[PDB]
């Protein structure tokens, strides 16, 4: 029923999916301790759009209610355990950026 974790094959997925965007979501384990307060302020968000945008890009692949509805929080939780913020956190916290920023464009 419930479960827990994720599936054998969806890990192997979201590790597939989460390729070049590496950089950002391991930032976000563990940030940069040796810059400036507003490179901080610039990076976090840096990390953080590119990562949920692949996400974004990632689902919008699929093309079933289903899959686009759960891998809309696979990736979500993916991501979830190399961080502090959880799934709950990083939704908000990407919609506040990529909303305050007003980028979103198309085709990416």
């Amino acid at each position: 029923g419930p479960l827990g974790s994720l599936d054998q094959k969806t890990f192997s997925i979201c590790k597939e999916r989460m390729r070049p965007v590496k950089a950002a979501l391991k930032q976000l384990d563990r940030p940069e301790k040796g810059l400036s307060e507003r490179e901080q302020l610039e990076h976090t968000r840096q990390c953080l759009i590119k990562i949920g945008d692949h996400i974004t890009e990632c689902l919008k692949e699929y093309t079933n209610p289903e899959q686009i509805k759960q891998w809309r929080k696979n990736l979500w939780i993916f991501v979830s355990k190399f961080t502090e913020f959880d799934a709950r956190k990083l939704h908000k916290l990407y919609k506040h950026a990529i909303k305050k920023r007003q980028e979103s464009q198309q085709n990416s």
